[PDB]
């Protein structure tokens, strides 16, 4: 009647039998050990960079213990609920005999985290002489209160590596002079194995592991005020944004998807010149239209002004600044701050030719336009020379965000005065003592040859899954990913539990941008964030 | 010397002579076994309607672990703050011979939350057919991180049920073809004890389980910005609301006790026209009386005007939009989108009759009333009678709240430009697939006839307990209510960590308001909340 | 085939491999033994102060057989209906090898309620001593005429205590010399066992114990007239109410709803100046507004003069008693002992701002209006802004309660004549040498400043459970309850058979308001209620 798990009319098959030997024996060709080729061997869940600047005592490495170590365990865990075991470790620095350093790691217990200070030393620990050759091994315990920790559980019996005797070369002169690189190797423990299962494809109660947020190479990043990717860094005090912004809550800061999309609406002729704005076909949002830039205009002004700019131009790179020159009427364009996309046209009551696109967001007032902070259905904006007959509506609408108008070194939305606010938006004051950042991105100008940098708030993959899965982090508690691109170089971003990103330093530029990057996990607020320029 | 709980000098009945053995005969009287029957027997949970048009796999019950199942054991379990053990869960379907079709059982872990997906089946399974007569019995294992279960324990082991195979029907054809129910009850597994006695009325360090909010029952519901009954709900993709609305940790943003009751202030008579600006006498926010209402003019309107138009009466239902016509005008009379409300006059020195009472919030400079969005002791105005030059000061006493000025078909509270802040804007965006929500009250208006309505953010008798309780929910778990109508229509209701309330539609509609609702618990809120409405 | 209520066929665990014997190490964290534990240890249930100036003879310990005894139990008792058996009693004081005095114990026998006379002494009794620090513990056997105890049986065996002999003290003298206090726990018998098992929400035939009226709070309490939260106690020989006064068969007198909400009539515009007369909108009594005042003018009065005097203001508290002198008057106003109240307007057709709003209920013919006292749908008057004589029609819509007018010291309530009855005129006189109480509250005035308050029946959450419940008590047996201050001081007050509140002193007084109340049961009204006040 019923049907117990697995059982019933069982028969083998046709010919069929599965008689060991051809099976089992079919073996010979491997020589295998057990049904656990993991335990056996150590891969490699990192290396960090040891240089001749940092003084005894900063930590190099602060990993926590969990599946996300040694990566077979990890690539199996998304099969699983729970863990349990120790992992041994084995690593080893791979400097020159020339050089001179002690270095030294320590198995801090779960529910304490370490301080940059010899003292913190004092304890049970593995000193490793630069000039060591043969690894070392050791163990991590599995010290644990419960009798389980289940894939996320924070409080892990973390690892760690500080600089025991600061490292030094025979060789001074020079700046950063150089360093070594370092290696840690993870082996699944003896005593370590999962526990029960998951049911493919499911969601963890207790949000999974942040770590995997953007894209561990640079190259591909781009942003998401912008598609263009990410150019450079900035940092600045504060930082505000929403439109393409997402949180952890998944909560729509904007209005517009995770993606970029030609952004296409219908209008009304309004039987004058300059038309009326509003409508909004292809949008999740009534009547905002997902895909409006978060930039308005400052001062309010007319539509009207053909040719502008500064003065005759072809003069480029005239550095500029204002005060004082009288010729180059720089900054005006008789109306600036526009959004020049790449229109298709009108149609309906025919006769026409594309032409357009140049948008923002404010109020139409006929002739004027002035600006506004905040956007409702009726705020949004275009611009013609669709000739009026007796006012036939649904336009060949679309344009896609392509230029902006080249008002002055002013990297877009770089002020709260230009952010289009729909409903409340969201701020970052610096938190410990790391501070808030910004990607700088690049944007095409429309007047003169190329230029125009773009704020953008985070990276697009960042917006894409942060969107989509759900990833517990605690309120106070950041999300550590190491960038770094090629001199040597290497910092961190803390990711904050509102969707934006946090480092601490004081300024960086110069760097060799095909970049790449990981995640250590997630530390706390509080806690600065170490790094390496200069 | 000393004693313990128990020990001490026995005495004895003085009469009870015959203190004994006379429960002899009153134990036939009801011929009872075991002092723990329901520790034996079976108790109905809940059932459903598995319909011939449920597409394959598709989940029946997300029911969990815990005390919470079986009422008598919930009910037990007020007298104690540690269970553990598996709870047993018979329950059967009355399937007929002619159709066809299986169920599925699953035992999902804890920290894992069950999709509506298939995949939920490439785990371990037990098949279920509809014929089967026989109800199935099985148990839900506890498996814990723990040794003994806090009774809050939110994440524990959990099992549901998902349709295999659909229902098939040898006579389909069109409209919901058929579908039988099922059931399910519910019996202390034997494992099943609790542990830690807790001595009445002594305070548990944690929250009880937010399922106990929302009355079961739509009668006493009532807006929590206005004393009215709820009667619909609003599909809204944005929600704010500060006034009388309280988060989850007992914080609140607003300024008002979670009750309507006369407010009370003390204006000084101005010994010249109307004044306004009068603090409040006795409440819980320095100056912000507690009960002033919500919102402010839209536009610096001045007070005067006696029963200043808006034209056309007895031209009713002729109205509604924008004036409609010329002659027929929808909005103007002076001190519109004003707080109606009848009040009680001091007399201070002398002079009689109430008479008046129209209020609101902004800066009274002047014979003018220009709107200030920030609430402070500095913009409580009002009308009143003053009167007689003497300058007799401290006039008025209270005033209550009956109406407001008919500003069109405006649902108050719908912008946030007319919401009231005190400081910060407490609100709430679409979170995961689900929709923030808002419920339709009624607010009577006087110059008209009786009409339009408002929002309201907290069912009143929620906000009660936010500020009155204290409990504990995942901030990415909602608290799953069931909402029902008279016919069939259901839906889910969730509660954000902050306290909104959301759903898992895009619009609902009308349903017979004979409405009553329940609690299921908490679920990620990345999941949407189904419902069988429409 | 069938199935009884535990049978079916079992599957068990799916993951539960391991369903099994896990609980043996989480029997360890509690090591708790029997699942019944409190069936076992001792409650404590109350204390009393034994003074050396309490005379021979006085009872000590009314306390009656019933669950309703230990909490537990109490609580227990919840989940079924069936109850018999005894309770041990463990209790002691704590004397000084010093003092010298007995008590007495008595085991009083069902039917028959113990007075506090010596009388009761020529009784088999239990002498003890107060030095004698072993705790006495013995038991009340149950004697009973039924088989098993109905839940409600407030008949049923008792035990109690009475001073024997003296409490004396070497060192007497002045004042309140001395006295120890007295202790008492409790502990189910063994022969103690329920038996009826009752279902979840099923209805009892019967009614609950009466001990559940009252909040143990003084806070929340508020009058039955009028809400406002009761601030003073009023010794009356008579007492009479029947607006919003329920009777102990849930039948009531009255004529609206326990509770306070605003009061919506609509008045037939009549054309020429004020008239009143408006029957309700929807009401639980036919005509007769739910929630319309209470008394009338005591005085065929006119409805006219503007801020009529009943002079001097500013000459504040010269005031009270009759005028006090000639220029100085105490009482005329034309509408005096009206009932303000703020009331938004309707507007039929048109014509703006709410404006007056005094009412009371007599005969409006003509511009005069007679005080009627049996209260119909034709006596319901108030003031209005009618205005234009095309005759609009049937004007106002709300208005609700704030103030009165100054009648001088008048509590209110305190004359029959004044009182309107429907029909019947409730009420209650001296029973036994017990005196009837009313509940001084509070309520505003208008022309004057702010004072004078109004009595009240019955404690609105009273009321309100009366009307909502169905309760059991022996129309000569009230329902005790005690009340404390913040010092000593306490009292008891019982419930009339229909519902009056009555105090066992001839004149109580002033205590600090901090006060909370408590229910004991029930005693023959045939006996004063003992108090330590004064």
């Amino acid at each position: 009647s019923i049907t117990t798990p697995e059982q019933g009319t069982t028969v083998g098959g046709v010919i069929a039998e599965p008689s060991v030997q051809m099976s089992a024996a079919a073996d010979m060709a491997t020589g295998k050990s057990v049904d656990s080729e993991w335990e056996a061997f150590f891969s490699f869940h990192t290396s960090v960079n040891w240089s001749t600047s940092e003084t005894q005592g900063k930590i190099l490495f602060k990993q926590s213990l969990g599946p996300l170590l040694n990566p077979y365990l990890t690539h199996l865990a998304k099969l699983y609920v729970a863990w349990s075991g120790s992992i041994e470790v084995r690593f080893s620095i791979s400097g020159s005999g020339v050089f001179g350093g002690k270095l030294a790691a320590i198995v801090v217990p779960p529910g304490i985290e370490p301080i940059q200070s010899t003292s913190m030393l004092q304890y049970p620990h593995v000193l490793f002489d630069a000039r060591q050759v043969e690894p070392v091994i050791f163990t991590i315990p599995d010290l644990r209160s419960t009798l389980y920790h289940l894939m996320s559980d924070t409080d892990t019996t973390s690892l760690v590596i500080m600089i025991y005797n600061d490292l030094i070369n025979p060789y001074a002169n020079d700046s950063n002079s150089s360093g070594c690189i370092v290696t840690v190797e993870t082996k699944p423990g003896p005593d370590f194995k999962f526990h029960l299962l998951k049911p493919p494809g499911s969601m963890l109660t207790h949000g999974s592991v942040p770590c995997d947020l953007i894209p561990k190479s640079s190259s591909l990043w781009i942003g998401n005020r912008f598609w263009s990717d990410i150019t450079d860094f900035v940092i600045r005090p504060f930082v505000f944004q929403a439109n393409r912004h997402f949180d952890f809550n998944q909560e729509t800061a904007g209005w517009s998807t995770p993606r970029f999309r030609p952004i296409t609406v219908t209008i009304s002729q309004k039987e004058g010149e300059m038309l009326g704005i509003g409508v909004a076909t292809d949008y999740i949002v009534p009547g905002i239209p997902d895909g409006w830039p978060d930039t308005t205009i400052p001062n309010e002004l007319i539509p009207a002004g053909d040719y502008a700019i500064t003065n005759q131009s072809g003069n480029d790179i005239q550095t500029k600044e204002e005060y004082e020159s009288a010729m180059i009427i720089s900054n005006n364009t008789n109306f600036k701050s526009m959004y020049i996309c790449g229109s298709l046209q009108r149609a309906w009551g025919n006769k026409k030719v594309s032409n357009t696109a140049f948008i923002t967001t404010a109020t139409v007032k006929e002739n004027k336009l002035i600006p506004s902070n905040t956007i409702d259905q009726t705020k949004i904006a275009i611009f013609q020379d669709n000739h009026v007959n007796r006012d036939v509506q649904t336009s060949d609408d679309t344009l896609a965000l392509l230029g902006y108008t080249g008002i002055g070194e002013e990297a877009i939305g770089a002020d709260r005065e230009k952010v289009v606010r729909i409903g409340v938006l969201p701020e970052a004051g610096a938190r410990g003592g790391n501070h808030p950042i910004f990607y700088r991105n690049s944007m095409k100008l429309g007047y003169v040859i190329k230029s125009i940098d773009v704020f953008n708030s985070q990276i697009l993959h960042t917006s894409r899954q942060l969107s989509l899965n759900n990833y517990l982090l605690s309120p106070d508690s950041f999300a550590v990913y190491r960038i770094i691109d090629s001199n040597g170089s290497w910092f961190d971003i803390g990711i904050d539990s509102d969707g934006f990103s946090f480092v601490g330093v004081s300024s960086i530029g110069k760097l060799e941008f095909p970049l790449t990057a990981s995640y250590m996990g997630n530390q706390l607020a509080k806690i600065r964030l170490a790094s390496n320029i200069r």
